C-alpha cells in the first residue's frame, strides 16, 4: 500500500494505473475511520481494479480554525485500517500542499440550493468546502467510480447534483447504511442503550419503512404521516424527536415533481438519540 | 469532420481517442469564427493528434438577455471553416443539452479575484460564466491541451489559475494574436488606413516588441519604461499611447514574484486607433 503526500507524486501514479487500464475508484475521507468508511472500501473493491483512500481534513469546509483545530487525526490507525483492507493508494496531503496560497483565494465550486438548506443554512461555506475539495479530488485521481455513505444524505446528493452539472464522467456509489440483523442501523450510539432498550430500538427502522410503504404506496399527507409515526414512536418507548421527509435529489420538500423521497427520524431511546434514514422511489 | 451535438455521443468519441490513444487539444469557442479562431486551431494541431473545437454560445456568461439574442450564431459557416483546417471534432451542443435545468440553479466555478477585477469588476457573474463552461468542457472532453488567445488576457490568466488549483491535468496554451509578416497586428480598424498609414503602422509592434525586451532583461522601472516607448512612438509618428504593464497571472502591477506579463498598447496613427499586446516570460 501506498501512502502519497504530493500532487506531483499522486498525478505519476494515477497516470500510470490508467495507462495500465486500470479502473479506479475514490474514497475521500478526513480520517478518523470506522465501520462505515470500511464498508465503502469493501464496496470500492469490488467495483474497481484499484482503490484509492483519502485521508484529508480540509480547512475549507469548518467554520471556524479553533474547530479544525480540535478535529480528531488518527492517520496511523487509519493506514493500519485501509492496508489491511487492501487499499492500493492513499492520498494524505498536507494543508500547504492542497492550498499553497490559503482557501480564500482558492478557486471554489458551488451546487445552488442543496449547499444552503438545511445543515448547510447553520454552517455558511460549509458544502461549498464540499464540493471543491471533491472536485479538486476528481480531477487529480480520476477515478471512473466514487464511494459516498448515505447517511450523509445531503452531501451524497450536493455530490450527485455537482456531478451532473459538471459534466464528470464518474459514477456515484451511495452506499446504505450497515445494519444489525435485526435492523437496527450500526452505531457507536448503540453503546449507551441497556439490553432492553436495545430489545425496542429495532422498532425506529419498523416506523421509517413504515413511512417508506406510505410514501411508495402514494400517501402525500405527510403531515399525518408524520404525525402516526412519531405516535407509533412513542407508545413502543421512545420520545421521537425529529421526522423529516424530503424530495431526495433536491432536498427541498415533496412535490409532483419528485420521484424519490429520503426519510430522516431521531428518536431518544434511554441516553441515545438514535438516528436513521432511508430513500424511496416514489 | 464529425459534428457531435449531445453529451452521450460526445462521451462516445472521448473513449473512442482514449482507445486509440490519441491526444487531444481542445479550443473552446463561442462560434462566429474569424482567421484568429483560426490560429488557435493551428496551434492546436501542431501540439496533439486530435483537435476538438466546442462552438458554444454560453449564456452563462451573458449580461442581458438582449446581449445574448442578439450576439451572432453562424454554425454552418463556421463549420465550412474547421473542415478545411482539417478539424477532427466540432462539439455544438444546444443550451438545453448543456443548461436543461436553467444556469441559475447550475453548479458553478469562481476564481477569487481574477473574476471580479478589471472587466470584471462592472460585469458580476460574467467570468463566473466563463470559468464554469471551461471546467465542464474540461470534464466533457479531458483533452491534454486547451488552447486559448492571448488578446483575452482576462480569461487566460482566469483559467490558468482555476487549472492550477482545480488540480486539472492539462496544458493550457495562450496563443499570440495573429499577425501580419510586417509585424501589424490584424484588425477590422486596419481598414481605415490610408496607404502611408499602413506603411507608419508596423512601428507600433515593434515598440511594443522592445518594451517585451527590456521586461526580459530585467528592467523593472515601469514608469519609464513606457515613457520611453510614449516618446518612441510619437517620433515614429504615433499620438496618445495608453500603455500599460501588468503581471500576467494575477492582473496586478509587476513584482519580484512577477514570472509572466502582460503589454498592453493604444496608440493613434491619424485618426485610427490601433492596439496590440505581448505576452512575455520574466
Amino acid at each position: 500500500m501506498l501512502i502519497i503526500e504530493t500532487l506531483p507524486l499522486l498525478r505519476q501514479q494515477i497516470r500510470r494505473l490508467r495507462m495500465e487500464g486500470k479502473r479506479v475508484a475514490l474514497v475521500p475521507t478526513m480520517g478518523n475511520l470506522h465501520d462505515g468508511h470500511m464498508k465503502l472500501v469493501d464496496e470500492a473493491k469490488a467495483r474497481a481494479d484499484v482503490v484509492v483512500v483519502s485521508i484529508f481534513v480540509n480547512p475549507m469546509q469548518f467554520d471556524r480554525p479553533e474547530d479544525l483545530a480540535r478535529y480528531p487525526r488518527t492517520l496511523q490507525e487509519d493506514c493500519e485500517k485501509l492496508n489491511k483492507r487492501k487499499v492500493d493508494l492513499v492520498f494524505a496531503p498536507s494543508v500547504k500542499e492542497i492550498y499553497p496560497n490559503g482557501t480564500e483565494t482558492h478557486t471554489y465550486v458551488d451546487v445552488p440550493g442543496l449547499s444552503t438548506m438545511l445543515e448547510g443554512a447553520s454552517r455558511p461555506g460549509h458544502f461549498r468546502g464540499v464540493s471543491t475539495i471533491v472536485s479538486k479530488l476528481f480531477n487529480l485521481v480520476q477515478p471512473d467510480i466514487a464511494c459516498f455513505g448515505e447517511k450523509d444524505f445531503q452531501q451524497l446528493a450536493l455530490i450527485r447534483k455537482m456531478v451532473a452539472d459538471m459534466g464528470f464522467d464518474i459514477e456515484i456509489v451511495g452506499v446504505p447504511i450497515m445494519r444489525a440483523k435485526d435492523g437496527l442501523a450500526l452505531s457507536s450510539r448503540n453503546g449507551y442503550l441497556t439490553a432492553e432498550q436495545r430489545k425496542i430500538a429495532p422498532g425506529l427502522y419498523k416506523v421509517l419503512s413504515s413511512i417508506a410503504d406510505k410514501l411508495q404506496a402514494g400517501e402525500r399527507d405527510l403531515d399525518e404521516i408524520i404525525t402516526i409515526a412519531g405516535q407509533e414512536l412513542n407508545e413502543k418507548g421512545f420520545r421521537a424527536d425529529d421526522i423529516q421527509i424530503r424530495d431526495a435529489d433536491t432536498l427541498l420538500e415533496v412535490s409532483e415533481t419528485s420521484k424519490r423521497a429520503v426519510i430522516l427520524v431521531a428518536a431518544w431511546l434511554g441516553d441515545a438519540r438514535l438516528i436513521d434514514n432511508k430513500m424511496v422511489e416514489l
